[PDB]
Formats: structure tokens, C-alpha cells, sequence
């Protein structure tokens, strides 16, 4: 472990000051990191986890902090310091534009297939790295992507979303860095639904019913069959019949060299 990586906060060297948004796991709020010995007030976020009544043990919270510290990637976040009161509070860089599922709903109309090809390019590429380094995301789904700016993106959220979640994880718990493309496949189909809710009106216990019986999500009206075959592929049973993170970029990356071709935007 790099321990030099992840700072250990005191209380008193951050500030809460807005709310960003409460959730089951914990609240996060904007404020400010205001190190010791340093001149400076940086703007962060803070997720403060709830209390647990029964807490692991800080030697073990600390070994995931420093792997959450020692992810460098541009497209998945870094933990930048962390706090061990009573509870955990996780302090990372704020991310302005907020999370991507919200920011294609609140633009839609004024999004293009470079901007949308390229989102793909760039989660798949923090996946890839997240696979490079044997860590499993579980999670992935357009609300767990930030948007730095409206075209750096990242992955947050690791370290019950059945909609998102392969046949196997729904079914025997199994979860995998090949379940992790099923996932990204659903990701994809968010975007390209301009944010769209995955099986929108079926009830999360009918999933795995109408997975097994062959259904899956619809072509998006805006992309070509070669898009839709490559989501379509991140859905097949056998795990290992789904593409790799490193093929999704490199067919993502070949169609963000031609958007037109590939996504069809009344507008372009
Ligand atoms: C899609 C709806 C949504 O997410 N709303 C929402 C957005 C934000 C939010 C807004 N701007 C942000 N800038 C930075 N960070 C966050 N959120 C945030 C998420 C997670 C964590 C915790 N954390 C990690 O998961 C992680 C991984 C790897 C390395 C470090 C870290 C890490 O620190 C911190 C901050 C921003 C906040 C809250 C929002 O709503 C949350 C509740 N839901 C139910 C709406």
C-alpha cells in the first residue's frame, strides 16, 4: 500500500457547507479541504457514510482507503483523503456537472453523437483500468458516472440495482469483471436513450424472468445496428461471450472517429 496517497483528514481540515444529495449509504455535501501548512482552500466533495452499529475495523477501512487513493485514471475517481470519527467521511474532487444519468436528462437536446461516443470511449476506458487492477465495480449505471466537465467523465460509486445487474448476479450472486460489461451495456443504452429508464414499468422481481425468456432492452432510435449489436453482445448469457473493456474501446473509439456514421441525432 502507497499510504502517501491517501490523506488522513482531521475534522477540523474540511468543511461541510452545501448538500449535494442523501442516499441509503450516506450524505455527500460540497465544501472545502483546508489542509494544515498549506495556504490554500480547495473545493471538494464529502460523502459522509451512515454510523454503522457495528464497525470494521479501521486497519481494514484504511486498506480499501489506499486502494481507492491508488486508482489512477483520468475516468475513474481517486479518493483524496478520508476522515475516521464515528463514522467514515470520504473527501475526492468535486465534480461540477454532477452525475451523468442527470446531465443527458438536462441536456438532451443539445447532445451529439461525438459527445455521446465519446462518453462511451471514456467509461470504458476506467473500466478497463478498473479490470487492469482486479477490482470488480458492481455498480456501474449512468447515475454512477460524474461529469468534470461536460466532456470528462468518470466512474464513481465502488470500493439493489437489478436492472443493471447480469443474469448471474441476479441469479447465483456472481459477479464478475464480464458481469461488469453487462452493466456497461445497459450504461450505454441509458445515454443513448438521452437517460431512459431500463425495462421503464416492469417490476425488478419480473427481470431475470424475461431476461431468461430472451428479452432485452430495445434499439435505441438513435443508434445503428452496429451500435446496438455491440450493447446487444454485453447482454449474451454466457459471460464470456460478452465483448472485453478493452474491445468496447476500441470499437467506441473507431466510431468516435466517424459519429455521423454510427448514431442518428435529429441535428447531428
Ligand atoms: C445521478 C444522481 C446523483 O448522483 N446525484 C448526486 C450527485 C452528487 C455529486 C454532485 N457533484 C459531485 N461531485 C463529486 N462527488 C459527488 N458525489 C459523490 C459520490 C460518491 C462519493 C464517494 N466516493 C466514491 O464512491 C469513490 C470512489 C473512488 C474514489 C473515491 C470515491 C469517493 O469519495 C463521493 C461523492 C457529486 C452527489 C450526490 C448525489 O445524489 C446522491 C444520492 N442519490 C440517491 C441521489
Amino acid at each position: 500500500p502507497n499510504q502517501a496517497l491517501l490523506r488522513i483528514l482531521k475534522e477540523t481540515e474540511f468543511k461541510k457547507i452545501k448538500v449535494l444529495g442523501s442516499g441509503a449509504f450516506g450524505t455527500v455535501y460540497k465544501g472545502l479541504w483546508i489542509p494544515e501548512g498549506e495556504k490554500v482552500k480547495i473545493p471538494v466533495a464529502i460523502k459522509e457514510l451512515r454510523e454503522a452499529t457495528s464497525p470494521k475495523a479501521n486497519k481494514e477501512i484504511l486498506d480499501e482507503a489506499y486502494v481507492m487513493a491508488s486508482v489512477d485514471n483520468p475516468h475513474v475517481c481517486r479518493l483524496l483523503g478520508i476522515c475516521l470519527t464515528s463514522t467514515v467521511q470520504l473527501i475526492m474532487q468535486l465534480m461540477p456537472f454532477g452525475c451523468l444519468l442527470d446531465y443527458v436528462r438536462e441536456h438532451k437536446d443539445n447532445i451529439g453523437s461525438q459527445y455521446l461516443l465519446n462518453w462511451c470511449v471514456q467509461i470504458a476506458k476506467g473500466m478497463n483500468y478498473l479490470e487492469d487492477r482486479r477490482l470488480v465495480h458492481r455498480d456501474l449505471a449512468a447515475r454512477n458516472v460524474l461529469v468534470k466537465t461536460p466532456q470528462h467523465v468518470k466512474i464513481t460509486d465502488f470500493g439493489v440495482p437489478i436492472k443493471w445487474m447480469a443474469l448471474e448476479s441476479i441469479l447465483h450472486r456472481i459477479y464478475t469483471h464480464q458481469s461488469d460489461v453487462w452493466s456497461y451495456g445497459v450504461t450505454v443504452w441509458e445515454l443513448m436513450t438521452f437517460g431512459s429508464k431500463p425495462y421503464d414499468g416492469i417490476p425488478a422481481s419480473e427481470i431475470s424472468s424475461i431476461l431468461e425468456k430472451g428479452e432485452r432492452l430495445p434499439q435505441p432510435p438513435i443508434c445503428t445496428i452496429d451500435v446496438y449489436m455491440i450493447m446487444r453482445k454485453c447482454w449474451m448469457i454466457d459471460a464470456d461471450s460478452r465483448p472485453k473493456f478493452r474491445e468496447l474501446i476500441i470499437e467506441f473509439s473507431k466510431m468516435a472517429r466517424d459519429p455521423q456514421r454510427y448514431l442518428v441525432i435529429q441535428g447531428d
